[PDB]
């Protein structure tokens, strides 16, 4: 098989997710690995709804996907060692990749500070960015998004009359993600190489087998697929989700 998008989402261990609000439908199938769960997670048209969010019960074998996630309005983690939360990136991001076409935060107002219009409101300013006509952009609220991937990055419509739209004002992921020395010990959420490559998580062997087993390494921050320096390396690395790359460098500006 060819998906492979776990590396998208952000894991808390022992973790599962409950909404004391009733609404909002879950969608949950018996399925053998999270890996399954997060394709048909990311997948178009794979859930009756945008999936933000997967639990992989380990025991019984199931996805549980939300239109929710963590940081979500009344909803709770719960413990239970047989869980495994997972977030996709996108919706926690607080920052940008580039352009911020992947930007899917709760960013909801303007550079100059206004208030962002509602994308399905034609109030103050009609226009044809609809859902509906921009699948999989996440065109929801008054959020700020990037449909089109313009050069600008993320903008909205503005609440002013006066003012059609804007850009905001969303820092570049390279902004306050910087290092001490070569690394050692940086605990950061950088996770792309140098090169633009994405990481490979290090709780998998695939497509690279390695040593460095998270449960063999506590204290040594191998969450996810963020670049890390386990090995007095000149800089964090990690491995490559491109199977003719083992590992790549990343670029981690030192805090000084």
């Amino acid at each position: 098989k060819r998906r492979n998008t776990i590396h998208e989402f952000k894991k808390s261990a022992k973790t599962t997710l409950i909404k004391i609000d009733p609404a909002l439908k879950i969608k949950t199938k018996k399925v053998n690995t999270a890996d399954q769960c997060a394709n048909r997670c990311t997948r178009n048209k794979g859930l009756p709804f945008t999936c933000k969010a997967f639990v992989f019960d380990k025991a019984r074998k199931q996805c549980l996907w939300f239109p929710f996630n963590s940081m979500s309005s009344g909803v709770k983690k719960e413990f239970g060692h047989e869980f495994d939360l997972y977030e996709n990136k996108d919706y926690i991001r607080n920052c940008i990749i580039g352009e911020g076409e992947s930007y899917k935060g709760t960013v909801s107002i303007t550079k100059s500070g206004i208030k962002c219009q509602p994308w399905s409101s034609m109030i103050p300013h009609e226009h044809s960015f609809l859902p509906s006509s921009y699948r999989g952009k996440d065109l929801q609220e008054n959020y700020c998004r990037n449909p089109r991937g313009e050069e600008g990055g993320p903008w909205c419509f503005t609440s002013n009359p006066e003012v059609r739209y804007e850009v905001c004002d969303i820092p570049q992921c390279s902004e306050v993600e910087c290092m001490t020395a070569n690394g050692e010990s940086y605990r950061g959420l950088m996770d792309h190489t140098e090169s633009g490559k994405i990481c490979q998580r290090w709780d998998h062997q695939t497509p690279h087998r390695h040593k460095f087993l998270p449960e063999r390494y506590p204290d040594k921050g191998f969450d996810d697929n963020y670049c890390r320096n386990p090995d007095g390396q000149p800089r964090p690395w990690c491995y490559t989700l491109d199977p003719h790359t083992r590992w790549e460098y990343c670029a981690i500006k030192t805090c000084a």
